[PDB]
């Protein structure tokens, strides 16, 4: 188990890695991994690539249920690190010791298509770099020494660790852009939906902290600006038609390109402009959330049986609902969770895991659809001789 | 903006700050914190706490919209950072300049809920460390001398950061637990629900690699089962009692107790065993997901009026769908996304916000219910003039 770093000699980490970790130097993350984002150590998938391993359009995740999110293949969906051709180091960093046959390196064909899903027909197929491991373990973190063939632009690494003693093998794809005036100061991250008659802006900070006369201001008076990568479009688009010293978007050769996703911002060299955050303004309304939980008793009595929490849930607005019961020294005995609909009734019964006499308390959690906390209400109850 | 950090010398990150950043020396993150996960220096709130400031139970997303999961409240949901009494130093790291007041710190009183909703009432309002500010900039990083109060067990530090010339404060709660034989050894996340059929299994590592004779399986064969902090309190509690030589759960006093969360796992010193990591076996094979689509021309002439695609789409399973059209040069002319149900057809109207010849590509990505990539498919067309 391990992924491909960057905390030695690495010239630059793998997507997965991104997800967890920060990139060198620019603090950069990939967004909306998934799963993966808490284990890129997993990327583990059927050995014997190319001939058999991972199917085309499931490289990047190596047919893990975990890292789907990683098969994803679009110009601007992942953060790409410089590289240059010629010898550069790739170090990986290992979790767990296994065995090692060996470490092979392929790069994308100069025609490869940066919106297809990845396929053995993207890659040139010979590796560009191959290092035995002798089939003995190696230690926690190793360095390769590569010889990067000569690119220009958007490229895809494929890194892939061939373990001995299974049938398996770990895949990290890395994203590189082969190798001014303008300094990145911040970025818009389309992390959450807006609604109409909401306003989305920049805060701009010069020399004495923040600036309102360089905002830039986007009404969402639209359902489509509603959609986070759309309002993350639009309002870098804004930024780019109306400011002299910001610009926005990514970089794709000497122009600065709103994407539907994440976009950079950037400030001009002696505009004596520091950095810029996104602030968001609703005047929306808050819609409403409620979960009635009726059916506990204040004591509980000890008998031949299991305690019963026989309850009721009422729900107001669309929810995931969570309840646990923990007794008083925070050991949990029990716990539930459901989808529930608008107005939904459901009647549960919880068992508790033991019974001994004192305070428990039930603790019931409200998210709503998107998945945000809405409300959380505590309810104690006493078990009893 | 900014967040209290553990780059240098401060003693333990924020909450905020661990959906983001991996813990010192741990290398643990706070997990489904939302949008706040990719901006964790806007936790800014209205000023004048306690006395005014965010209310009971908003007071650890400051009322924040993005930051809405930090108000969850329980013994065992968050990351807890080792702290003792005493001197210790907290540090914070700014993304933007703001003129400060001050920044001052309070700590949970000994008798505090860890289950109920965060309060002034669990809160020693009498600040433990203050620090001026003095009405001037701070460095982006500083670090505070303070001298923390006596406590045991599972305490919240709230750090406030009081801004000069707005009516804002920022607002970091920080997670600490005061302080033989067991070795933390991995994580059992949960990050995934699983099927009926479905197993999850630890893998076992000694000095000779992965050892088979150690594994702790977990047949996924109820309904129950299938959510993630099910499991991941099923899989500990299995552990513990089928091991001698591993143990899983949160520490709580001197037991391990697993939790419907995040289960540490530990190896007993002396026993061979190195570290643990994660398996998954899945069984079923489905779903299969497809977006077709008709009405793509192979070539369109430009043209008086916006160039215009004529599209119509059919799912196959419910899914969110999601298109959009690049130039050859990968900029984006249009994008669209929504929900559709299995089987459903709909046709739509795509405009391009420019119209220049050459080769395109419409894009297409599917996701499921859950939000998990399940196909991506990308079509060539042309404009002439």
């Amino acid at each position: 188990h391990g992924y491909v770093s960057a905390v030695e000699n690495g010239v630059a980490e793998g997507r997965v890695t991104l997800c967890k970790f920060a990139a060198n130097g620019t603090g950069e993350k990939n967004t909306h991994c998934g799963a993966i984002q808490y284990e890129p150590q997993s990327v583990e998938g059927p050995d014997g690539f190319p001939v058999t391993g991972p199917r085309d359009g499931k490289i990047a995740s190596a047919e893990s249920a975990l890292a789907a999110a990683l098969d994803e293949q679009t110009a601007d969906r992942w953060v790409k690190r410089p590289i240059q051709a010629g010898p550069q180091t790739f170090e990986w960093t290992f979790t767990a010791n296994h065995v090692t046959k060996d470490w092979k390196y392929y790069i994308t064909k100069p025609n490869w298509n940066p919106n297809q899903p990845l396929s053995r027909d993207a890659f040139d197929l010979n590796p560009f770099c191959v290092v035995e491991g002798n089939m003995v373990q190696p230690p926690k973190r190793v360095s390769h020494e590569c010889i990067v063939p000569e690119r220009e632009g958007y490229q895809v690494i494929l890194a892939v660790w061939d373990v001995g003693d299974t049938a398996a093998s770990f895949y990290n794809v890395i994203d590189v852009k082969f190798d001014p005036d303008w300094n990145p100061a911040g970025q818009i991250i389309p992390s959450m939906d807006l609604s109409i008659g909401d306003t989305v802006y920049t805060r701009v900070f010069d020399n004495d902290g923040e600036n309102p006369a360089y905002r830039t201001e986007l009404k969402i008076d639209s359902e489509t600006l509603t959609k986070a990568n759309q309002w993350s479009y639009a309002l870098a688009t804004k930024i780019n038609q109306t400011q002299k010293q910001q610009r926005a978007g990514q970089l794709n050769g000497d122009q600065f390109v709103p994407v539907y996703g994440t976009n950079p911002i950037y400030l001009k060299e002696g505009s004596g402009l520091k950095s810029v955050e996104i602030g968001y303004q609703i005047e929306a309304p808050q819609p409403e959330y409620s979960l009635t939980v009726s059916g506990l008793a204040k004591e509980y009595e000890i008998g031949e049986q299991p305690i019963q929490l026989d309850l009721t849930l009422e729900a107001q607005g669309e929810m995931s609902a969570e309840l646990t019961v923990y007794n008083h020294h925070q050991k949990p005995l029990a716990s539930w969770s459901q989808a529930m609909t608008d107005g939904e009734l459901k009647s549960i019964t919880l068992e508790l895991s033991e019974a001994k006499a004192g305070h428990h308390m039930l603790v019931s959690r409200i998210k709503d659809r998107d998945g945000n906390l809405q409300d959380q209400q505590t309810l104690d109850f006493m078990l009893v001789e």
